[PDB]
């Protein structure tokens, strides 16, 4: 039930998060609440065990599997793993980071809390946060602006389950900032505007 332990695809991140991602950045980003908290526990609970059965054999399909269900399952992927993919023992840091006063020096500091993380950590996050990131630059269509992504997000991905202010913070700014925080070059930041631009035209 580790990070570390789950199927891993080419990209060396977990074969769930990658299958789940890429299912609703093929057919929800233009859908209205997408990530909202709706929808059959049973249907994510027991895609949640077929990914834990062999995730590499899973196939979501746009028959077979509802988005708001493949949603859900990637936001109780995060919230059970052994140990949040945001560090327990990092969560005092990120909070230190949180509190600084001015924004730039906020997004420097969360790079440094991610440089403590285990690269497979890193690479979640960074999906994570660049797929969150083209959600929100979408939210023309799907009403899902950055604040709200960061609110449903947050007691998963910090597994604090919503007492504290900070970690929706964090969220948040990591991925208003998330070009910045993951050094994404001006090659891959106009190549997702376009794509965005497919998207939403």
């Amino acid at each position: 039930t580790g990070l570390q332990e789950q199927q891993m695809s080419r990209g060396d991140i977990p074969i769930i998060v990658d299958a789940c991602i890429s299912f609703v950045t093929q057919h929800g980003l233009r859908l209205e609440g997408v990530y909202r908290k709706g929808g059959a526990r049973a249907r994510s609970l027991r895609l949640l065990a077929e990914f834990r059965r062999d995730a590499r054999s899973v196939k979501l399909r746009p028959g077979e599997h509802f988005v708001e269900d493949v949603t859900d399952t990637l936001k109780r992927f995060f919230r059970e793993l052994d140990d949040p993919v945001t560090s327990a023992r990092l969560l005092p840091r990120w909070r230190e980071a949180a509190e600084l006063p001015q924004k730039n020096q906020r997004l420097e500091k969360y790079k440094d809390v991610i440089g403590c993380l285990p690269r497979v950590n890193r690479r979640t996050l960074a999906t994570l946060i660049g797929h969150l990131y083209r959600v929100q630059k979408c939210a023309a269509l799907n009403q899902m602006c950055t604040r709200n992504l960061a609110l449903l997000f947050a007691p998963s991905v910090f597994q604090t389950d919503g007492r504290g202010e900070h970690e929706v913070r964090v969220l948040q700014e990591l991925i208003d900032g998330y070009i910045s925080v993951f050094d994404i070059d001006s090659d891959q930041v106009a190549q997702i505007d376009l794509e965005v631009s497919l998207i939403t035209t």
